[PDB]
C-alpha cells in the first residue's frame, strides 16, 4: 500500500457496490470486474503516472460508463487513448469515447500526461457505473443522479468513496467538478455538508463540450488549463 499508484490499485480491485437495492432495470457496472485485462491496464496506467508518494489535486467526473474508458478502466482514457497517448497495450474492440479525445488533447496542451498525472488524480463520485437493457436490447447507461431514487440508493456509497479517495493523499485546497449542471448540484451540497475541500471548481463535462461546444473545443481546452493555472499560481 506504499505508492499512490499501489493504493489506487488495492481501491479498484477491492471495489464492490455497498449501497441500496437499485431501481428496477438497473445493473451495477464495475469496470475492474467486468474484464480480466481491466486490473492489468489499472496496475500497468497507475504505476507509470503514479508510481510516488506525492500529494495529488482531485478532479472528479460523474461515474463510468460502459464504454470506452469503462472498457479501460481509466478515467477518460479510452482504448485508442490509452495506446496512443499513454503507450499501454489494448487487446480487442476499440470503443470510442468523445470525452477522451477532449481529455487528451487537453492534457498534451497541458504539457504532457506525464506532468499532468504528476499533479492531477482523475476519479468520480460514485465509482461505479449502471445500465439497463431495453426490449429492444438497446443498452442505456446512467449518471448516479439520473433519478431520485437511484441517487437515494448510492448516496452513503458515494459518501464514503470520497472520503475513500481522500485518503491517497489528495491536497484538499480545491477540487475540480466536471459537469456543471447536476453534479455541481451534488458536489455543491456534499461539499456543504461534509467540508471535504476549502473550494470546488466546476467546468464544462467533456462529454458535454465534445457534444454541444465542439467548435469552441479549444476555448474549454483553454479555460480547463487556465483553472489549473490558477490554482498553481495562487
Amino acid at each position: 500500500m506504499m505508492t499512490f499508484a499501489d493504493k489506487v490499485i488495492q481501491f479498484n480491485k477491492d471495489l464492490s457496490y455497498t449501497g441500496s437495492t437499485l431501481p428496477p432495470g438497473i445493473r451495477i457496472m464495475n469496470p475492474f470486474k467486468e474484464h480480466e485485462q481491466t486490473m492489468h491496464i489499472v496496475e500497468a496506467f497507475y504505476h507509470k503516472y503514479y508510481n510516488d508518494n506525492q500529494s495529488r489535486y482531485l478532479i472528479l467526473g460523474i461515474n463510468p460508463y460502459r464504454f470506452g474508458s469503462g472498457l479501460t478502466g481509466i478515467p477518460f482514457t479510452d482504448p485508442k487513448r490509452l495506446i496512443t497517448e499513454c503507450n499501454i497495450p489494448y487487446s480487442g474492440k476499440l470503443s470510442h469515447e468523445p470525452s477522451s479525445v477532449f481529455i487528451y488533447e487537453m492534457i498534451n496542451a497541458f504539457g504532457g500526461a506525464e506532468a499532468f498525472y504528476k499533479q492531477f488524480y482523475i476519479s468520480s463520485p460514485c465509482p461505479l457505473g449502471f445500465t439497463s437493457i431495453a426490449a429492444n436490447g438497446k443498452e442505456k447507461n446512467y449518471n448516479y443522479y439520473d433519478s431520485k431514487a437511484l441517487e437515494k440508493a448510492v448516496y452513503e456509497f458515494i459518501i464514503e468513496n470520497i472520503r475513500k479517495q481522500l485518503t491517497l493523499g489528495i491536497t484538499t485546497d480545491t477540487c475540480f467538478c466536471l459537469g456543471t449542471g447536476k453534479n455541481e448540484k451534488f458536489l455543491m451540497k456534499v461539499n456543504a455538508q461534509y467540508k471535504f475541500f476549502k473550494r470546488i471548481v466546476a467546468l464544462e463535462h467533456p462529454r458535454f463540450i465534445m457534444q454541444y461546444k465542439t467548435a469552441s473545443k479549444q476555448f474549454y481546452i483553454d479555460k480547463y488549463i487556465s483553472a489549473f493555472k490558477a490554482l498553481n499560481n495562487s
